[PDB]
């Protein structure tokens, strides 16, 4: 249920999301969460609802329904925080929020540094992003910083290319080397290039929107929909398992890390029991076969920034 990362932590293989859970729903949906087993909540300041997040856990704590070492508290860097006078007050903002000491593991969100100020997405007067002058290597030292002051267990990075983790692993001076890659990767965007790569290197990959993101903001009707397809049905039924099970299932027997969200009381156990089955290997291989290359996230307005990610071919 755990994999061992190489800061020497463990880390539970599947983990709560909580992008787009409304604040007044996301207490209840970590208490939940808490009581049917999960144990990793992946955050973010940039979601807005930390504060939230922070009162279940706090809670849980205080109830003694768990002890703080037992759980894995992600969170991430937002992009208008790279320069490295802003990293520790960011971090600490989130330590707050979530009602922690430490962070078990802390992200850059996107490889993408911005202009900072209030705006999470400042634009310029054509919907461009405005992009700041740091780069990917002097944030990372900065993470590095929090390490050595003990309010992050663990460093990682987020929709990074190979290119850009390749980067990392060669920064002169690097002292801790990223502990996990955190990534879209479904059916439909399978990245087997990017997998295999950060595998090598020991960094372990976490699979995010694994259900597809059908709550997107800007999801058209027209979209393809993983819950739906008809061929991810039938493995399912197969096994006697829902689909959302079969795509959660799928990520962690390649394995990663994975973190589907729900604030639905009933879909957030559902989502939890998926360690009683296996998919096959020919399962998997199928699964597989579904790639389109189609990525959920990412932002148009964000495609000229220097360090965009995703021109790569990964
Ligand atoms: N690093 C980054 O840049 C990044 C980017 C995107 C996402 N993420 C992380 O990854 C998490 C997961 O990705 P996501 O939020 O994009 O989408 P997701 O987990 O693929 O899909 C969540 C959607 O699926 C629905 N759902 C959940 N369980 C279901 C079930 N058993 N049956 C039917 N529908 C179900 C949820 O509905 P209800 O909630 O209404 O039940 C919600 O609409 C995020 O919340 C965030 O923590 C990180
Ligand atoms: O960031 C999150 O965890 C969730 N999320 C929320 C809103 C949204 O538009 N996106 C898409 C983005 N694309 C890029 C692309 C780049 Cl280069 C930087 C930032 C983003 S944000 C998103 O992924």
């Amino acid at each position: 249920s755990r994999i061992l990362l190489n800061n020497g932590a463990k880390m539970p293989i599947l983990g709560l999301g909580t992008w787009k859970s409304p604040p007044g729903q996301v207490t209840e949906a970590v208490k939940v969460a808490i009581d049917v087993g999960y144990r990793h909540i992946d955050c973010a300041h940039v979601y807005q609802n930390e504060n939230e997040v922070g009162v279940a856990i706090q809670e849980k704590l205080r109830e003694q329904v768990v002890k703080r070492e037992e759980l894995f508290i992600v969170s991430k860097l937002w992009c208008t925080y790279h320069e490295k006078g802003l990293v520790k007050g960011a971090c600490q903002k989130t330590l707050s929020d979530l009602k922690l000491d430490y962070l078990d593991l802390y992200l850059i969100h996107w490889p993408t540094g911005f202009k900072p100020g209030k705006e999470f997405f400042p634009l310029d007067e054509s919907g461009n992003v405005v992009p700041s002058d740091t780069n990917i290597l002097d944030t990372w030292a900065a993470m590095e910083e929090l390490v050595d002051e003990g309010l992050v267990k663990a460093i990682g990075i987020s929709n990074f290319n190979h290119l850009q983790v390749e980067m990392i692993l060669n920064k002169p001076g690097l002292k801790y080397k990223p502990a996990v890659n955190q990534i879209e990767c479904h059916p439909y965007l399978t990245q087997e290039k990017l997998i295999q790569y950060c595998q090598s290197k020991g960094i372990v990959v976490t699979a995010y929107s694994p259900l597809g993101s059908p709550d997107r903001p800007w999801a058209k009707p027209e979209d393809p929909s993983l819950l739906e397809d008809p061929r991810i049905k039938a493995i399912a039924a197969k096994h006697n398992k829902t689909t959302a099970q079969v795509l959660i299932r799928f990520p962690m027997q390649r394995n990663l890390v994975v973190i589907p969200k729900s604030v639905t009381p009933e879909r957030i156990a559902e989502n939890f029991k998926v360690f009683d089955f296996e998919l096959s290997s020919q399962d998997m291989t199928t699964l597989l076969s579904y790639n389109r290359n189609w990525r959920v996230c990412a932002l148009l307005s964000c495609t000229s920034h220097k360090d965009y990610p995703f021109h790569e071919e990964f």
